[PDB]
């Protein structure tokens, strides 16, 4: 069942029930690319905030009647309350400006305003999509505004807290394991001792510098395009609109948005998405390493390293009965893989602006949100279902520590490099302990080796 | 909201009473809340349906599974292939790197659904055991990569290759249709020498021809199925010849020419075949990005750009600039190509990351591969129907830009030398005059020789 | 032609005239990968700084005799003054830790120290390559200290000043072209007016945001691993070594280096290299865009955009006589493409640390240093040879501005979107003017059109 | 300095150099990266194609035999490396590589003049544009240099280096076919396979990667030469395109042909994207294999240590006597480079405009570096690690008998849930599989000893 709606290109059959109009319907038919309604919901939600702020600012500045403001603001409250999700059917792989998603907000708000006000769907709306819902605005400033609201909100409300959660667990464990002495590995080969705390303190540190990197990118992402309209000059905006509309969005979201300092930079680039995604990708590579270590540390339990015990959450294996796997770690390394390709896509798209407009906005949008959501979700899962339950395998730690021929490094400042090297290669060649060959080569007394080669004394400076 | 108690080897689990999945699926659903729910691509669940039926038929032919049990497994698999059990697969991509949780989802749903088919009550342990019967002779470690290769191969020969062929042939037809339209070439974006619009479009059609061969070259590796490798590649716990027998049944049920992998260790420890065929997809993506980007430069304007071609005007371009029309079909294609490039970074990185007997990045690789295959398919169809089939020359515009170009003076090279031909062009440039005036004014060429040697239509081929 | 040197593995035939020893020679023969001596000179230089620092630190802490500090320092002063460049033949593609280059420094300092003291090359050195030159150090903490010193020095002495010089030319051009009204383009299609000034003001702002993104990463990049030794613990360092040695690096380099907060993160990762390189790659994607716009605006001169004129530095074409190309633009887009792939390499390698050490140190070092370098060089080349010489093509600009149908956008707040659309659509189909069709459709008086459709008035 | 002149005016050129005005402008105007970074491999390919051009130009009646011989001699001098200091131009030049095309054109013509008994500082008897560049553009020559140089390096260095490693890994799959070890999945103890079988996997990887590379050669052997300015072959004699490709096959000993479509051949580097894709597939495979061999080799006493590898140098300046899998690191580092090289190449591949892709030098440099590094580290790794790999036999047997997942052998006897009871109880009690199978009475001692045999677990029932 259809009704005819009209745009400046003529007549379009629109599903009779649906609040969208001609432009939303053409796009839904002209971009049959991947799954329906793939435009992020976070982008639509952002549009809810800024269309409502546009309306509010336009009335304060004398270009929209209060009557129309309130109908727009109520239809935006419905979008925000998730009452109209079945009214946003457009894909990511549309016009690169996101014009069709902007007109989807505009047509849905106008037709929904009309029915709120007592009219029939398919009657000329009391609210015009272009002249009223879109007054003072372009797809070219509204879509980048939706991008930064969705991006800033997800990064500060989901991603930073989730990464902070895992950072504090990792720092907690580092503290909890400060007196567990273990064997280091460089190049995967037996090395000198460090505490399990020291190992985890490295991991805690990785996310601390990553959190700082992400925070450093927020001043740029807080800047909103809204007011630059078609090309950044703010043609067709009342004076004060850029500052005023950013105060509404700031009031409505609770987040410290400001108007962009250079609206030509804010339309022709998404350098801010590149900037913040770069830092997300810094954290994804640190996360990869941490997850990879932890499965290596848990490997076995009998014929691997097996120096830690991780929580056992599920049957690991359909054929190998009673096998248990570090499945939280695999989740986290696969998210990290995804984030790095997301960064290729964003970097590539960011370089591809032409003149006044970057037209890679949706794909930049979709990839940034997916990275920020997946980092958030996997740090919560990995913290809950792995990191918090990590315990030492004490006897395994103690065996692999004691077997290291490279405890011989404690001897370096006492007998010199070459004499230390003779002891280790003699023990290796002969199949004996350091302590035997140190004594039998006449290079160290039994009491000096017992005093010097003490792993608990090899996890700090001399004294 | 109602519950029953299922058990696995780790303990009891509350499972939604109405659902056909069991304890392990319910564990995964609650333990891997990462991204949207049910993100594991339907093409993989579709592929598992094919391979699980084949497994049961193979196991029955080699006398290790009773026929009655093969029948019940086949009917539940058939209901998965007919899309009647889509609500019974809620597990995400970002699960165990092996896909063990999705393999158990299939096993559990086939077991319980089979139980109910036969007259049993959901909640009861099934006449068909999830591990000992549905999973007989199999591992997550050979089934998941078998599902990846079935889904990958099917999507490439049924969607992707057909779509790219469709667009290639349109660009070939437009090459033939525009063979006599002479236009100006551009190199480094500056005015150059003549070629036909048809020659320009022949570039585009040839790029997709070399694309189609590059992808087809990758199918030999992709048709190969890990099924029978089991846990580590050795085929532990398989009947003699199960590996070949199950590949025959997967080939028989899909209609596609699948074969058992030459080396099950390569088939479990790597997804080199997925890296291989994605690489070809990314080559096609890079070509398509270029063709699309050419078409928007060629149509740009309509007045203050190049504007040498007219494209179909599909929709209002702009909410604030009234009557603007944009190259939206070109923008969708360039945006997909950018996606396919990240996909390739992701797949190549995961592909390097296998350990000993198993690569545990299988879902991320599968998910990225299928998105690439599917988007390339859809955007090529969208672009063929809504842009390429409708492209026509702006003939007045083309002639103006062709007749303007100072580098028609290149045609003088063989007659008067580079150095004299350059004087003509620097003079005609300084003076705002034509090449012919300054070639005659400077006395470097007669009227008769200029007219003889400087024919745009002759400059589209070898010396005549 | 060869003399005998030994390591803990046995005897090696070393070229008799060279200052290196058994380990360098082994490395030279066993890693025949890429062009000879690929380890970047900046890593060697950084090493020159930190080996001197270590020696000076070791003496103030009473574990190295002053006579041996003096010898080691003189050898290091010779490295720093590029006297010893033919004593370093090892490749990037060696051990993942850079152990072999560490020992290259150790052996050449030790041997050079011997000869400075009055001995002869081939005699046992008065200075030990492990016990003295490498006292209190690992390859594990030295080679990251080398990377950070080289990477910091390059970014603050080369990359940032190059990028700052281009930013300022771009900003001068924004003020220079402040009243030059041109047509906007969105989707490559004719749009509404902005000044050439404003357009360049977007460029200047891009590089202002990039400079901020790079500097934000400098606090992490100035942290030095030196003192972590083998695994991060500072095994076999005197107390306060980590902090005394960073101060000497800082004093000798004149750069704000500090001992790392966490030595296990300093050894097990190169997250500082990933952070900073991410910022270099942001700037790189900004420069691509800017360079691609300038070529698009200069395109033609008769069959393109033609809105700017760029310096003409050279014949552009061996067959098309008199043709001239925007060749600086091309160099800058090619660098940008390099830096994106350098970023894939650094990110990927950055993820592949095991336990207490990332053993990708040189591949991360060489990609990093190339990006900092190529971005500094191309920013200087593009500034000198293109950006400072850009001029408007004013006749062409004006032609292209007054042709634009989307000047009609100016009618929106007066006659609405649908009426403005009917004027632009009608003008486009009939090949007539906006003004003509405004009047033919009865929608705007000729007076109102000429008051309302003013390009100079559409620019904010 | 001497004065040389181009169509733009006078240039002071180093008085002794065979290069001229345009080479000298490039040298001064693109001070980007280290000096003379244009790969020598491109210069060599230029020497082959400039000579083949002269040769074809003479047969087709449009260049005098005298001028052919002077260009051929200069070209043979470039080919044999007598003129490497006559090529001072960087990668980071004009994206067409015109300036390097004009470097070849200026050096051939000045060097031809001195052979013919002229002096540097006279116009050459041989015009760099009209004679050495006759029937040519940078637009077709540079992509011809690229393909010749790419194809040559791949078939003469990369493929043989990869096939040599492939051969060793195959020979090790035989050497070790009867050495039973424990497999790991998820880094966790699994079921047996032979160390032969595991190396069979590594051999299979490089076979597939080499096939993938060889599949891309039919594209890469196609030469742009004859397209000239925009792909039309403006100013080429009829047949020039086929005849010059014949001359190039003959000089090189490789089967080059003229490209089927000169527009594809100028406006794209799709053949580089194609072939480098397959280099990249091989590098990710090599990454996995190098990574496996350091994990298997790890220890000696506190890691896996299931293989011994050749000990080629002291591992560590502070950890005395330590020995590292240094060959594995070089290979994994090379692999990291090839991945990022593939990003650069793919980016540049997308960025052609109208009739010409002007990303040519950066595509070329990145391709040739991947092909050279894959070749160098594959020979180094085969010679200094792969050939000398041996099983650590006592260690293999300890780690094999330790795995609780030998219990898998009991699936088809007692079924999934009973097998898991034994492994879980064993894991819980810190006891042995045998102990607990027997202890719970799910298997007799006699049946267990017959049923749980690692050597019987590396094949089908
Ligand atoms: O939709 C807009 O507001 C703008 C579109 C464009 O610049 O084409
Ligand atoms: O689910 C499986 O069959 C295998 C899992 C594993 O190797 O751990
Ligand atoms: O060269 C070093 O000091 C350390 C090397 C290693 O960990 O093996
Ligand atoms: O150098 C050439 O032959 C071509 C250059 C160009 O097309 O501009």
């Amino acid at each position: 069942a259809f009704r005819i709606e009209k745009d400046t290109m003529g007549e379009v059959q629109v599903p009779a029930d649906k609040y969208w109009a001609a432009q939303t319907e053409r796009s839904r038919n002209n971009f049959k690319i991947g799954p329906a309604a793939s435009m992020p919901h976070e982008i639509i939600e952002a549009f809810g905030y800024l269309k409502k702020a546009a309306a509010f600012a336009n009335t304060d500045l004398g270009v929209l009647p209060a009557e129309k403001r309130d109908l727009i603001g109520q239809a935006c409250d419905e979008i925000l309350a998730r009452k109209l999700d079945d009214q946003f059917p457009l894909v990511i792989w549309q016009t690169g400006s996101g014009t069709q998603s902007n007109m989807n907000l505009n047509e849905v708000i106008a037709n929904r305003a009309h029915v709120i006000n007592g009219g029939k769907l398919g009657e000329k709306s009391i609210i015009h999509p272009n002249d009223d819902v879109n007054k003072s605005q372009s797809s070219n400033d509204t879509y980048p505004t939706a991008m930064h609201i969705a991006a800033y909100k997800k990064v500060v409300e989901a991603t930073i807290p989730a990464v902070e959660r895992l950072q504090k667990t990792l720092a907690a464990k580092a503290a909890e394991f400060k007196d567990v002495v273990k064997i280091g590995r460089t190049h995967l080969m037996d090395a000198t001792p460090l505490t399990l705390g020291q190992e985890f303190s490295g991991y805690a540190a990785q996310l601390s510098f990553g959190l700082t990197a992400i925070k450093n990118t927020l001043p740029h992402l807080r800047q909103l395009a809204l007011g630059g309209t078609a090309v950044g000059t703010g043609l067709n905006t009342p004076k004060g609109y850029d500052v005023k509309v950013a105060e509404y969005i700031a009031k409505f979201t609770g987040l410290p948005f400001i108007t962009a300092e250079n609206k030509f930079e804010a339309l022709a680039t998404h350098d801010a998405i590149v900037e913040t995604h770069g830092a997300l990708k810094q954290v994804a590579m640190s996360l990869f390493k941490i997850a990879n270590d932890i499965r290596l540390l848990a490997s076995g339990p009998r014929s691997g390293i097996g120096e830690i015990l991780i929580p056992e959450n599920e049957p690991g294996c359909s054929i190998m009965p009673g096998k248990v796997n570090p499945t939280q770690c695999e989740a986290m390394t696969m998210v990290a893989a995804q984030v790095l390709g997301n960064d290729t896509t964003i970097s590539f798209a960011g370089s591809q602006g032409h003149f006044e407009l970057n037209v890679f906005k949706p794909v930049m949008a979709a990839n940034f949100l997916q990275s920020a959501q997946l980092i958030a979700d996997v740090c919560i899962s990995f913290d809950e279902h792995c990191a918090t339950g990590i315990q030492p395998n004490t006897p395994r730690i103690q065996h692999l520590l004691d077997s290291s021929l490279m405890l011989v490094t404690a001897l370096n400042t006492h007998i010199g490099y070459e004499n230390a090297a003779k002891i280790a290669k003699t023990a290796h060649k002969n199949g004996t302990t350091l302590r035997e060959e140190a004594i039998n080569l006449g290079l160290v007394s039994a009491e000096d080796f017992d005093k010097w080669v003490v792993p608990a004394d090899m996890v700090g400076s001399l004294k």
